[PDB]
């Protein structure tokens, strides 16, 4: 990878380059200069949802900082907001599909029905009747029990429409 740190922050783009100028411009409160020493980095992890302690930012410093004075700058801040994907919790392939679960679900039953899969079908231009319906319970439900569920669409979104 070309600069897996410094890519990010020589691609920086314009709209999010005002949002970080103004949240950047925050985390230099108290300071002298202009920087960002161990407490004032606290602020910038507690805006995704964390407080981490003041003594686990220093460690995290010299590693992204590139000059030796023990301080951020604001390139080696960016730095710190690249090496963190975009999802705390969820993930990709088996939590991408996931997403189909809440347009398919309406009232939280399990996932759908014989009332809730005509909304899933006409979403779709492809021409649905009344015997496309009881048919997609049909295989589409390995239990049976009246609708069908995350563990069954699983295989259902293999490539089968
Ligand atoms: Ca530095
Ligand atoms: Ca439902
Ligand atoms: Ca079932």
């Amino acid at each position: 990878m070309d600069d897996i740190y410094k890519a990010a922050v020589e691609q920086l783009t314009e709209e999010q380059k005002n949002e970080f100028k103004a949240a950047f411009d925050i985390f230099v409160l108290g300071a002298e200069d202009g920087c960002i020493s161990t407490k004032e980095l606290g602020k910038v992890m507690r805006m995704l949802g964390q407080n981490p302690t003041p003594e686990e930012l220093q460690e995290m410093i010299d590693e992204v900082d590139e000059d030796g004075s023990g301080t951020v700058d604001f390139d080696e801040f960016l730095v710190m907001m690249v090496r963190c994907m975009k999802d705390d919790s969820k993930g990709k392939t088996e939590e991408e599909l996931s997403d189909l679960f809440r347009m398919f679900d309406k009232n939280a039953d399990g996932y759908i029905d014989l009332e809730e899969l005509k909304i899933m079908l006409q979403a779709t231009g492809e021409t649905i009747t009344e015997d496309d319906i009881e048919e997609l319970m049909k295989d589409g439900d390995k239990n049976n029990d009246g609708r069908i569920d995350y563990d069954e669409f699983l295989e259902f979104m293999k490539g089968v429409e």
